[PDB]
């Protein structure tokens, strides 16, 4: 089972459950689907089991078809969020990190056009590689944050999160709304454009801010 | 706080952890597969809440599955051998919000993922619950049936359903497992007096 942990490495005594998700929160992300915005957040979750390190190198499942990646910014909740004010929310933040959202690409495009829930194509196990936590000190501006990866030398997703259509507190608000967040709980705050497919093999470098973290799809 | 318990409300020692979950899977109402998360989770025998401004909650009645030990792309046989026990739950579903999830292709999560969107009872051991395959579901509210059906009419049975599950999210020993509703879903409100039967053992609650 995946362990919260701090950049350096440090294991964090957070409790582990959930990642709550926000779809089509960057709008040339929203372009390069093909699709439109949303009146609300389009919230999905993904369990435990997705969770992994992603300084380790990550598994991804070979007969579900293409696996792309989404890299995007995670918030660590450390008190408990529900029907929370955005003060509240503010009050709550424990630390940032960065994940990877690993999407069955042709499997969510089937599920969108027949209406079908996302599970499969989102919550599959190993779906959520994950760093270490920055503290919130450290962390300066959340919404100005920036997000880039690397796959094979090449610049795949450089984003920054100024560029999100519901900013990080309202949208926790928004989610709190229906799900008790729990100390522990992860937001994950959506991804820019430039999703595409990884392959096994593939080396990453993925940067938060002036901060890197390097794996191998494997 | 939630935890899993017996039929009759002892401590079961396992985890609680997510709960896996077909749409679907009856004839009259590739499986559909979505999940709730712990948070969803609260014990039946306690008044029900439900939320107020996300439109009509419907109850679906549905056997429900403990798995105690775990499994990842398991074969049926393992399975099998890793029941711990059956419950009944209800997997309340606010429909009209995810009527509109489904024109749109959203997800899920909000309409079926919501706190306290999985009242549930305690469980049975195997060896005491017969046939699995077999069992009768049943929901009465304020006096009138609502659903009442068997197992028997699932689509995928629970083995096999089980099986395909574990093909995509690992199920640890403590998540639970929920194998659809038969025909008759509908709206509930505050007030609403609930008598819901798994093979005739009954359980009373209340919604508000
Ligand atoms: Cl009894």
């Amino acid at each position: 089972m995946y362990q919260h942990r701090d950049w350096q490495g440090a294991l964090l005594d957070f409790p582990v459950n959930k990642v709550v998700c926000v779809g089509s929160n960057y709008a040339e992300h929203i372009k390069e689907m093909g699709s439109t915005a949303s009146v609300e957040p389009v919230l999905f979750i993904k369990p435990e089991t997705a969770l992994c390190d992603i300084r380790q190198p990550v598994s991804i499942p070979k007969d579900f078809g293409s696996v792309h990646h989404e890299i995007e910014l995670a918030v660590l909740i450390g008190t408990p969020l529900k029907q929370a004010s955005e003060d509240r929310v503010a009050r709550a933040i424990a630390g940032y990190g960065v994940a990877l959202d690993l999407t069955l690409r042709e499997l969510q495009a089937g599920f969108k056009k027949a209406g079908q829930p996302w599970e499969k194509a989102k919550a599959f196990d190993g779906s959520c590689p994950i760093s270490g936590f920055i503290p919130v000190a450290e962390f300066g501006d959340a919404q100005q944050a920036d997000l880039s990866l690397t796959i094979n030398g090449e610049i795949r997703q450089q984003g920054n999160t100024r560029d999100m259509i519901t900013p990080i507190i309202p949208l926790i608000s928004y989610m709190s709304r229906f799900f008790t967040l729990r100390a522990g709980d992860i937001v994950l705050t959506g991804t820019p454009q430039g999703v595409g497919p990884m392959q096994s093999g593939d080396m990453l470098k993925i940067m938060l801010n002036g901060k890197t973290v390097n794996t191998r799809i494997i």
